[PDB]
């Protein structure tokens, strides 16, 4: 009988009590946007648009995930570690003797279906589970969970624990925040995602910035997220959500997002807005997938990835879901080397980016730049390389 919706409000105008007083609900008041999420009655929406210190109605759309089973390959059929071809792909072992991910201030937050929080591959590794499921923010452990295995599988492929059993991640010694944002279906709302966004960037104190020196991601004496990870999509473009992402870019945090399966010109939200790293998927044989959405920034191994799986178990996915966190891996190394030599990280850097001095800048001079030469709209610039990324960073 009521419908969600997401205002743009005044704060010194708006009144809550007035949304309850038309038969509304207050599901989540934003600590970083000036923006509420409520229900509503159909008959209310009216009302709200002309209430005081209300700025904006915006409906609640849907993203899904990006990442499904397999059509060729199965499990780690090996009971010793595996790595994974995309690990090797992108080059990372050969960096974790510099670093694994490991530095303390570095913690990636992954916004999917939640994780399997116990799995031997990936437990101490996961510092830190919340749910924002319909607007109610939990830390329930029986909540996070990942009741459908998209997001237990990203995790493993930015952070699967580098030992003798599994498989092994782009940086697995890096702390993870599991988001769960998405439901055992793999869907999710725009109006979660956001409060997903605004979690990883208030960390596990609940406090953005707790000593007021203005630095968040990159800040000891924080516990933001340095990377966001996004390994869904949907098809419109919300103001409070654009709003959201310009909070976690300004807060020094990288973002990055799967460009979607549906092979279309152009990626999905949020990997199309400019502050975001839109990233494609290729194959075994460097190829650029079919089902890959055009006009990336960069892209990575999608195709026939193995990974971890709930219930302490492994399976083998396909999509840019797949090719989303082997980027934020490489992210979480150049920021965890960067901070390692300089005591602070890099800035995240544009698009355009093509400085050794951002994160982003790296990321495009140093990928394997396939196809077409230079950026292309298949490719992006390219296949991330971390062996190179890291190099240029301390360079
Ligand atoms: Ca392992
Ligand atoms: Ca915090
Ligand atoms: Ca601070
Ligand atoms: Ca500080
Ligand atoms: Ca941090
Ligand atoms: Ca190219």
């Amino acid at each position: 009988n009521t419908i969600r919706v997401i205002v743009s409000v005044d704060k010194a105008k708006f009144n809550p009590h007035e949304v309850l007083g038309i038969g509304g609900h207050i599901v989540y008041q934003f600590k970083l946007i000036p923006a509420v999420v409520v229900d509503v009655p159909a008959n209310a929406v009216g009302k709200l648009k002309k209430m005081p210190g209300v700025e904006k109605v915006e409906f609640d759309h849907q993203a899904v995930l990006l990442g499904k089973p397999s059509w060729l390959g199965g499990g780690s059929t090996q009971p010793a570690q595996t790595i994974p071809w995309g690990i090797e792909r992108v080059k990372a072992p050969s960096v974790w003797s510099i670093t694994d991910g490991s530095v303390s201030v570095i913690q990636v937050a992954v916004l999917d279906t939640g994780v399997d929080y116990d799995h031997p591959d990936l437990a101490a590794n996961i510092a830190w589970c919340v749910s924002t499921l319909r607007g109610k923010v939990s830390t329930k452990l029986r909540d996070c969970a990942d009741q459908n295995g998209h997001g237990t599988h990203v995790i493993g492929t930015i952070a699967a624990l580098n030992n003798d059993i599994g498989v092994v991640g782009v940086a697995p010694g890096v702390q993870i925040y599991s988001v769960r944002v998405l439901d055992a279906r793999g869907s999710g709302s725009y109006s979660d995602i956001a409060i997903g966004i605004e979690q990883a960037i208030l960390g596990p104190d609940g406090v953005a910035d707790k000593d007021g020196d203005g630095i968040i991601a990159g800040d000891p004496d924080d516990d933001a997220a340095e990377v966001i990870s996004m390994s869904l999509g949907g098809p419109a473009d919300d103001s409070y959500l654009y709003d959201m992402i310009i909070q976690a870019y300004n807060a020094g945090i990288v973002i990055v997002a799967a460009s979607g399966n549906e092979g279309a010109p152009s990626p999905s939200y949020p990997a199309a807005y400019p502050e975001v790293i839109a990233v494609g998927a290729i194959d075994s044989n460097d190829n650029i997938a079919s089902f890959s959405n055009r006009q990336p920034e960069v892209s990575a191994p999608g195709v026939d990835i193995l990974s971890t799986y709930p219930d302490d178990s492994y399976e083998t996915l396909m999509g840019t879901a797949m090719a989303t966190p082997h980027v934020s891996g490489v992210v979480a190394l150049i920021q965890a080397a960067y901070y390692q030599k300089y005591g602070k990280i890099a800035p995240v850097g544009t698009f355009d980016d093509i400085s050794k001095n951002t994160v982003r800048g790296i990321l495009h001079i140093t990928a394997d730049d396939l196809g077409p030469t230079g950026w292309d709209a298949d490719y992006g610039y390219g296949v991330v390389r971390a062996a190179l990324a890291v190099q240029a960073a301390l360079g």
